[PDB]
This record gives C-alpha cells, sequence and structure tokens, in this order.
C-alpha cells in the first residue's frame, strides 16, 4: 500500500580507504598508486521526471574522493545512474532490473535480486540476520559481484569500451610503465576488470537502506583471476552523521504509513 515519496534528496557520504591510481600520474615515467589512502565515498541522490502515481525515478550521484587533499584534488571516480522504479515495490520498471536504491515496503527475510549498475545486472542480497543500528532493528542483507559467496575472486566483470567510464577499458603501456616484469621496452595490453561486495542495513518497515558497507575493486590484468595492476581498492561504511540522518528519515517514513495504516482500520 505505501508507496516511496517523490520528495527524497539525500546526501550520504561513506568513509574508508582504499588504493588507488593516483590521476595526475597518467602521463609519468610510471603508473603511480597510492596505497592506504582515505577516501569518501559522496552519495546524491534526487528525484526527477517520469515520477507520478505509479513510478519514481532517482538520479544518484556518486563520487569517490581522498580526504587528505583539498576539494579540488584526489577527485577518484564519479559515476551518474538513472532509474525509475514502482513506488509499491521498488523494482526498477541503461536498463536496470530489480532493487536500486531501496528495499520493498516490510521487507521479508529472503533473498531479494539488487542491481549493480557496473556489472548491468542484478546479483543475489542474501537475507543475513537482524542487527540494531541506532536503536532501529534493521535486517541484513549481503551482496556479492564477482566474488563466489566463499569470497574467492571468480566471475568479475570485464569493462566494455562503450562503458569504461572514466578509464579506459583497455589500456597498452609498456611495462616499465605498468611497473611489471617484461622484456626491455615491453609492451603490455590490459583490460579493466571490475568486482565487488556490499552489505546493507534496511529498516524492514520502509525498506529504507539505513547503513551500507561497500568494497569496491577496480584492476588491469591480462587474464581476469590474476589482477596485475590496481586501478581503485577501496573498503567504505555510511559515516554516522549520514546513518543519523536515514534512521530519522525511515522513522518519519515510519509515523506517516502508521498514520495512514491506522486512518484505513480503526
Amino acid at each position: 500500500i505505501a508507496k516511496i515519496p517523490l520528495d527524497i534528496d539525500t546526501s550520504l557520504v561513506s568513509d574508508g580507504t582504499a588504493t588507488a591510481f593516483d590521476p595526475d600520474s597518467l602521463v609519468a615515467e610510471r603508473f603511480k598508486i597510492d596505497r592506504d589512502v582515505p577516501v569518501a565515498l559522496q552519495q546524491q541522490m534526487s528525484v526527477e521526471a517520469p515520477s507520478n502515481a505509479d513510478v519514481v525515478t532517482f538520479q544518484v550521484g556518486t563520487t569517490l574522493r581522498r580526504t587528505d587533499r583539498q576539494q579540488d584534488a584526489g577527485l577518484l571516480l564519479a559515476l551518474v545512474d538513472t532509474v525509475t522504479m514502482n513506488r509499491n515495490t521498488a523494482e526498477a520498471v541503461l536498463p536496470h532490473e530489480g532493487l536500486t536504491y531501496r528495499f520493498p515496503f516490510d521487507t521479508e527475510k529472503k533473498t531479494y535480486p539488487f542491481f549493480d549498475p557496473i556489472a548491468q545486472k542484478a546479483f543475489d542480497a542474501n537475507y543475513d540476520g537482524e542487527e540494531d543500528v541506532n536503536g532501529l532493528t534493521t535486517y541484513r542483507f549481503v551482496q556479492n559481484v564477482g566474488y563466489d559467496a566463499d569470497g574467492k575472486l571468480a566471475d568479475p566483470i570485464k569493462y566494455s569500451s562503450l562503458y569504461e567510464d572514466d578509464a579506459d577499458a583497455s589500456v597498452t603501456a609498456r611495462a616499465e610503465v605498468w611497473g611489471v616484469p617484461g622484456e626491455p621496452d615491453e609492451s603490455i595490453t590490459m583490460d579493466r576488470f571490475y568486482a565487488a561486495s556490499r552489505t546493507f542495513w534496511v529498516d524492514p518497515v520502509s525498506g529504507t537502506i539505513v547503513k551500507s558497507e561497500e568494497h569496491g575493486y577496480q584492476y588491469y590484468a591480462r587474464e581476469a583471476l590474476k589482477p596485475e595492476v590496481t586501478y581503485v581498492d577501496f573498503k567504505v561504511t555510511t559515516n554516522e552523521e549520514s546513518v543519523e540522518s536515514q534512521v530519522a528519515a525511515a522513522s518519519d517514513e515510519r509515523d506517516r504509513i502508521a498514520l495512514w495504516t491506522r486512518s484505513r482500520h480503526h
């Protein structure tokens, strides 16, 4: 019965650490990889047209940046995603499928298909137990993309040049520039791959994802299962202020759902 509201406008930040290619070393003598770098992953979500009684469209801008740099520097990743979803089920109507940014109302202790926009497919978000988050009893879900349930790199996504985003899907450079073994001035072509793992903490009543943990791994390799050079390898978790903001938003949605449900009954 409940519907996703049309006034969603959120800005959520997840802090963590990464190993990443320094964008400013692109034309240097060697590709520079910075290790154990502090990062912040920011997600801006707003409602856009088409949105009506049946559907809601969300435009989501995601950026990853170094936090030991001022605002004009340390820019690592920047992605935009747009999805139209059913307001009652949160399922998608690039073509998306399943859940994308929210879980359904009255979320159950079961598996849900959860879209990964880089993999361009839904992967299972498996129920993993209950957990308290700031006084709210949440359901935990775990999703693996390119990793099998045992956490082993198994089917990482190979980037297409059409959807390579900010970095080339295929890169040719000297072994010396890549920093890998090779013959003198050997030329090596590597392809970029992607694998990720995420945990979601969900309010079962509103379906709001109040907290998330995300591990994203992008790397260059000649063979998918033998990574050679990291492009970005990050692990982030929703920060305390953003968790508080989502817990407050979920609580306000629960209060409105409760008011409407009680009015429909006696």
